[PDB]
């Protein structure tokens, strides 16, 4: 009932807790940062870490967590707003307009909306990032060493990896009533959304990781394997910068959920 919000505790206490999305979410980049290509060093073969899926897992679920948290808090409010005392005749809805309180509504179905969205976007990107992932631990089955001066890889093999990644892209599909403009201004180039509000990863720096790969049998000395690689991490690097940067973003919305919360207690109190 009395949907309680005024303080940073307030939340927690209920579970929204902004700090356990982003650290997963943290935890993570850290992992897939934490991602390398096997090597040669001084005459040596040095394996690669191949991705924690786990790590991964556990940012999305809690990304999902925290989307019904803040869903059933900002409920809570709106169910306080709407009504609380009663007089004769006045169900008041959009139908015997004049009052503020329409006003906070809408504000709501916005943050419901902002929610949401986030929500399946971030889904969407933590599902890409775990393919990502998944493919720079699977590929490096098809890489080792050859002579002790040499190294195997099977590039036509790695390139079937990606391109699989490439093919079950993850889709995603904003809310009903989104301004799709205002959406593809804010999450950038690495993605892009239709019309009908359907959110599609750019697969342009996987197709650049796909077709830096030689084909299959290749023996290449370590002078060529380091600059693939270095090229290759290059790119891997510029894909965990995209993954980063809507990590900010949705960090940012977690924290304007916080403050609206905060304004719409207020409120409540104001005309309580």
């Amino acid at each position: 009932a009395g949907a309680r919000a005024m303080t940073d505790d307030d939340l927690r206490a209920a579970g929204v807790d902004r700090r356990v999305p982003e650290q997963k979410l943290g935890a993570a980049i850290d992992e897939f940062a934490s991602l390398r290509l096997p090597d040669r060093i001084d005459g040596r073969f040095v394996d690669g870490r191949r991705a924690n899926l786990t790590v991964f897992d556990d940012a999305r679920v809690a990304v999902r967590g925290h989307a019904r948290a803040q869903r059933n808090l900002l409920e809570r409010l709106e169910t306080e707003l709407l009504g609380g005392t009663l007089d004769t005749a006045g169900d008041e809805g959009g139908i015997q307009p004049d009052p503020i309180l329409q006003g906070l509504v809408d504000v709501i179905g916005q943050g419901k909306s902002d929610i949401d969205a986030y929500a399946t976007i971030v889904e969407g990107l933590t599902k890409y990032f775990q393919s990502v992932a998944d493919v720079m631990s699977k590929l490096q089955d098809y890489i080792s060493a050859k002579d002790d001066k040499n190294m195997k890889i099977d590039g036509g093999k790695i390139k079937a990896l990606i391109q699989q990644v490439i093919d079950h892209l993850p889709t995603m599909q904003l809310p009903k009533g989104a301004d799709i403009a205002r959406w593809r201004k804010e999450l950038g180039d690495a993605v892009s959304i239709s019309d009908s509000g359907v959110v599609t990863i750019n697969p342009d720096k996987l197709i650049k990781m796909r077709d830096s790969l030689p084909p299959d049998g290749t023996v290449w000395d370590t002078a060529r394997y380091q600059a693939w690689n270095t090229a290759f991490s290059g790119q891997k690097d510029n894909i965990q910068n995209d993954v980063q940067t809507l990590v900010e973003k949705y960090s940012h919305q977690n924290s304007n959920f916080d403050n609206l919360v905060k304004v719409l207690s207020g409120a409540i109190s104001t005309l309580t």
